[PDB]
C-alpha cells in the first residue's frame, strides 16, 4: 500500500526520460519534424519499452524520439511543466527531477545553459500551479564522453543556486565513473550533493568508486551492491541513500525477475532503499504500479514498502525543515 498518513517521494526521476508520446506528437507537428509514426497507437513501440530491452544501452535509445523535439527552449519550459503535472497526477508531494541538458539540447543544438534556465522556468510554473515540491538534479550524459560533459557541467554551474544535485547518467560500461573525477571535484566545491547511477550494468567496483571518488552521497539503482557484505555494511552505516527503480531494472535487463531484486535484502540490511520510477513515459508504469505491481513482486511485505517510502524522504536532498513541514502536512 502507499501509505497516506507519509509523504510520497520519486527521487529517481528523469525529466528527459518523461516527455509524454501526445506532446512528442504535438511538438513534431508544431515543429515539422518528421516522426516515426504519426499517431500514439503506432508511435507507443518507438518511444516506450513494451516488454524489455537486451541490456542498458538498448533502452537508453528509447528516450532519443522525446528529445529529438525539443527544437526550441519554450519546448523544454513545456516538457518540464507537464514533468510537474505527471508528477501531481500521481499523488506525489515531493520530486526530484533529474535531466541532462546536454542530451536535452543535443538534436537542435540548443543553448545548453538555456535549455537549464528554460526547465528551471518549467518547473517553477509547475509547482506554482500544482503544488508539488520539487528539486533538480542535472545530469552528465556518460555516453557522449568527458567532454561533453563538461559542457553539461558548465551551464548546470551558471544556474547552480538552482540545482541541488549532480548525477551521472547514460552507459556506464562504456564510460566508468572513474572517468568523471575532476567533473565531481568540481560539483563538490560548488555545494551541490552528489548522486552516481552505479551498479546496474557494471559491479560493486562501480558503485565503491562512486562512493569514494565521486563523493556519493546515493546511488542509483546499486543493484550489484548485494556481491559484497563490506560495501552493503558501508551504505548502511554511512546512511548513503540506495534509489531502487524495480521495473526499469526488468526493462534493462539488470534482473531477470523481480522475485530476484535485491530491493528486500537492502532493506534487510538497513540500508536506506527507496522506492522510484525513473523513466515514467519510456517505461509505461508511475509511481502508483511500482508500489503497487512492482514491489510486491519483488516480494516486500507490508511493513518493508511502508519504509522504503519512508526513506525516499529521508534521503530527499532537502533540509530537515523540509522534511518536517512535509511530514506534518502530510499525517
Ligand atoms: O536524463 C537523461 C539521461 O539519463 C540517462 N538515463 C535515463 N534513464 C536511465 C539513464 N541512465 C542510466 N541507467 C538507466 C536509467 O536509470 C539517459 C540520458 O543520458
Ligand atoms: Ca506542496
Ligand atoms: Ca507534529
Ligand atoms: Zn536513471
Amino acid at each position: 500500500m502507499i501509505d497516506i498518513t507519509l509523504p510520497l517521494t520519486d527521487i529517481h526521476r528523469h525529466l528527459d526520460g518523461n516527455i509524454r508520446a501526445q506532446t512528442i506528437l504535438d511538438l513534431g507537428r508544431q515543429f515539422n519534424i518528421a516522426l516515426p509514426a504519426q499517431t500514439l497507437e503506432t508511435l507507443i513501440p518507438h518511444v516506450q519499452v513494451t516488454s524489455t530491452e537486451p541490456d542498458l544501452v538498448s533502452f537508453l535509445t528509447k528516450l532519443d524520439w522525446g528529445v529529438k523535439v525539443l527544437a526550441s527552449l519554450d519546448a523544454c519550459r513545456r516538457v518540464a511543466f507537464e514533468n510537474i503535472e505527471d508528477a501531481a497526477r500521481n499523488g506525489l508531494h515531493y520530486v526530484e527531477l533529474r535531466f541532462s541538458p546536454g542530451y536535452m539540447a543535443m538534436a537542435h543544438q540548443l543553448p545548453i545553459a538555456g535549455v537549464v534556465e528554460a526547465v528551471i522556468d518549467g518547473v517553477r510554473d509547475g509547482c506554482n500551479t500544482f503544488g508539488v515540491e520539487a528539486r533538480l538534479i542535472g545530469i552528465m550524459s556518460r555516453t557522449f564522453g568527458e567532454a561533453a560533459c563538461l559542457q553539461e557541467l558548465d551551464a548546470l554551474l551558471a544556474h547552480r543556486e538552482n540545482i541541488t544535485a549532480l548525477d551521472l547518467a547514460g552507459d556506464e560500461l562504456g564510460f566508468p565513473g572513474s572517468l568523471f573525477l575532476s567533473h565531481f571535484n568540481r560539483a563538490r566545491d560548488a555545494g551541490w550533493h552528489i548522486t552516481v547511477h552505479a551498479g546496474e550494468a557494471a559491479g560493486p567496483e562501480s558503485i565503491w568508486q562512486a562512493i569514494r571518488e565521486l563523493g556519493a552521497e546515493r546511488i542509483g539503482h546499486g543493484v550489484k551492491a548485494v556481491e559484497d557484505r563490506a560495501l552493503m555494511d558501508f551504505l548502511a552505516q554511512q546512511r548513503i541513500g540506495i534509489e531502487s527503480c524495480l521495473t526499469s531494472n526488468i526493462q534493462t535487463s539488470t534482473v531477470a525477475s523481480l522475485a530476484d531484486h535485491p530491493l528486500k535484502t537492502f532493506l534487510e540490511h538497513g540500508v536506506l532503499a527507496s522506492l522510484n520510477t525513473d523513466d515514467p513515459a519510456v517505461q509505461g508504469v508511475d509511481i502508483i504500479h511500482e508500489y503497487h505491481v512492482a514491489a510486491p513482486a519483488a516480494g516486500l511485505s507490508r511493513e518493508q514498502i511502508r519504509q522504503a517510502q519512508i526513506n525516499g524522504l529521508e534521503i530527499a536532498f532537502l533540509s530537515d525543515s523540509e522534511k518536517r513541514a512535509l511530514r506534518e502536512k502530510v499525517a
